[PDB]
């Protein structure tokens, strides 16, 4: 079978291996139909940021059950699934509290073990999420990234009647705009460095957009005056300039949800830090996308919103291709910005 | 009348001035009995951090009503009061929401206008808080710093049954320890560089203490293992090293309340920032100490805790004296750490 294998210093190749066998009663084998590249994969590919090399990535995928272990009774060959890539231990104090992403013994498909840029993969039953039979299988690759946004909204106790601000218009951020609209946000505003993913964001329902390469924080705050109350800001870009921007533009008692991981240090001026105090902001760390009961309401909500057509996935996709095509598309990214969702279609 | 006036390059003066007159129907004049130096006053004196010079500071004080304006019907000469130093406008959208410390137009006794390091002051009726008739008048000077800690606890929805960690053993931190014990924290841990402030913390009820000049963050986290859940951490020291420490030591889903204002920039590593997300911390900006109904339940709680003898103020006090000895005590601080509460007794 074919897979995409990444090696040290940004080398990407397509490799041939034997199909993995089911080795435990609670495992399943999935034949992968659609597998997306995450923003968080780019440092793994191009900045030696993976836990090991060589490695096969991919934690955003869907497929059909190919076989099941003898202990699996609720899934059958042919069933459509999405991958639930985190595997907590379920027995540490954190896990028994429902803090699965604070488990100090978890596995992660496409990060801590090999993942979904392959024709087949064997994973635990708890690592797959059943899809509605009428849902197009390709759509299932977006479930995991949808739940990223939904988890942050969950931590903030909802976005209903809130003025939400999404910073970053990558796939995660564009999905968060669509979810915010569908979950009854009073308004949605999008902010990003380049100018018309912002047009795309307006088509998804953002009532206004700020190009941060052309507006300063004060200019943005001035426009936001009428909407300065009951704010929920999601920082999805994961660069220190946007974290700083969120604090600067925030209105009184705004909730600020951090979902983007930084790969450079954050220097905040004394003044900016002071605004966290003076505005009495609530800064909410957000990690992964899970809650009890496993894998969490986020996952059922993601599937539900898709089926009732509240979400729009096609405009997000910058590329579909099989292995050679997808590999070169990944190579073409270089250390540049993500064009849109790059999908592997085996 | 005498007052303490500080000037540009850390000069502290005792000056003579005329007694201020009541000019509006809703004003009172207070003859000041006890007036304390806040940790936040030190950058105002020695790091040119005040809004203007020359200036008279002091926002932690108590006294007796000397005279009242013609429109004041519920206070009279001889009444004991504490100062409520913030004066919001009460007519902006922030104030109408009960967000008094975000008021666009607020005044502040001892920061935006001259304060209580004087024999008499004229302030609004809204700037004084009636004390119980049996309360020793000097105790009233501690009400404002008490409510600082209580406001942070309030923002965090209480400290009851929580494992609280107080970082910084200045007067405000030591008071927050006593309040935490009184309000039923499951445990209280104190952290500071002074082994002696730490002994005091234990006598106030801290079950353990970490000296940060001698212990590492990992060393601290190791000790905190059995208490790592349901944490409430108050950062009161207001220096970048302790903000960094709070994030490093925090347990899973800990609340982190920020009450100390920085006067130096904050440089967080990408790893330290990452912990905010990975631990799913909630960072709570805390500013001043007010709520609706003005000035807030915090002030009622402070008064009550004092009257039922749940707090201990005498060991906090490092100095008592009239104008000349108080001024020299202040000068002796220079650019060093606070010895304890320095009080002016006119
Ligand atoms: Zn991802
Ligand atoms: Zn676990
Ligand atoms: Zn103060
Ligand atoms: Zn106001
Ligand atoms: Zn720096």
């Amino acid at each position: 079978m074919k897979s995409v294998v990444n090696d040290t210093d940004g080398i990407v190749r397509v490799a041939e291996s034997v199909i993995p066998e089911i080795k435990h009663q609670d495992e399943v084998r999935v034949k992968i139909a659609s597998s997306g590249l995450c923003g968080s994969d780019l440092p793994r590919i191009f900045k030696n940021g993976a836990h090991y090399y060589p490695i096969t990535l991919g934690h955003e995928f869907s497929g059909y059950i190919d076989a099941v272990g003898s202990g699996v009774d609720d899934l059958h060959p042919g069933d459509a699934v999405a991958c639930v890539p985190l595997l907590p231990c379920f027995t540490c104090p954190e896990c028994l509290k429902g803090f699965y992403s604070q488990c100090a013994k978890y596995d992660f498909i496409g990060s801590r073990r090999d993942g979904g840029f392959a024709e087949y993969i064997v994973v635990k039953r708890k690592n797959v999420f059943a899809l509605p039979t009428d849902m197009p299988i390709e759509d299932g690759a977006f479930i995991e990234p949808i739940t990223v946004g939904l988890h942050a909204f969950h931590l903030a106790q909802g976005c209903e009647n809130k003025n939400v601000i999404i910073i970053g218009a990558g796939t995660i951020g564009l999905l968060a705009i669509q979810c915010a609209v569908a979950l009854g946000a009073k308004s949605v505003t999008a902010i990003d460095i380049s100018s018309e993913k912002l047009a795309l964001a307006k088509s998804f329902g953002a009532m206004q957009t700020f190009n941060s390469s052309e507006m300063s924080a004060p200019q943005m705050q001035s426009v936001l005056r009428e909407l300065r109350f009951n704010q929920l800001i999601l920082e999805t870009a994961g660069v220190p300039q946007t974290v700083e921007l969120a604090v600067e533009i925030a209105g009184p008692h705004a909730q600020l949800a951090l979902v983007g991981t930084l790969h450079q240090d954050l220097h905040l001026t004394s003044a900016t830090f002071g605004k966290i105090l003076r505005k009495e902001l609530t800064v909410i760390g957000s990690w992964m996308n899970y809650s009890s009961p496993w894998p969490g309401q986020e996952w059922e909500t993601a599937s539900r919103l898709l089926t009732e057509r509240k979400l729009s996935l096609e405009p997000l996709i910058a590329h579909r291709g099989s292995f050679e095509s997808f590999a070169q598309a990944v190579r073409d990214i270089a250390r540049n910005a993500m064009p849109g969702k790059v999908l592997l279609i085996p």
